[PDB]
């Protein structure tokens, strides 16, 4: 259990692309799939903000892409209604839906329907 503090000195780092923050928090045990009071994690905070390093290291470092936060959403949805097509065609390369007929959970289709994204995030499915 981190404090609500440290999280947003690693979701900071994130933010801004501080990938030797990120790496140096991660080396020292610090929990990479934490979750805010928002149920945002740091590898959403680096999707919204653009930041592809730090999403690639993040992953890297074994972050879980399909952790959602409080209203539903993933580091995929994110990149979606940032446009951030880059990144979400490194997330969607692993389905958080597969299962979705099961879990009734929202999925990254029906989120880029409501925003008009739907053939951009086909486009970037995996073959």
């Amino acid at each position: 259990n981190g404090s609500a503090e440290v999280i947003e000195l690693f979701f900071s780092a994130a933010k801004v692309g501080n990938i030797e923050v990120l790496q140096e928090f991660l080396s020292h045990g610090f929990p990479i799939d934490v979750q805010d009071h928002s149920g945002y994690t740091a590898l959403m905070m680096a999707s919204y903000y653009g930041q592809k390093d730090a999403v690639k290291v993040l992953l890297e470092q074994g972050a879980n892409r399909c952790l959602r936060d409080k209203r539903g959403h993933t580091a995929l949805m994110g990149a979606i209604v940032k446009a951030e097509w880059g990144i979400a065609k490194q997330l969607r390369q692993v389905d958080c839906d597969a299962n979705a007929a099961k879990t009734g959970l929202l999925t990254a289709e029906q989120f880029a329907i409501q925003f008009g994204q739907q053939q951009r995030l086909k486009d970037i499915q995996p073959s």
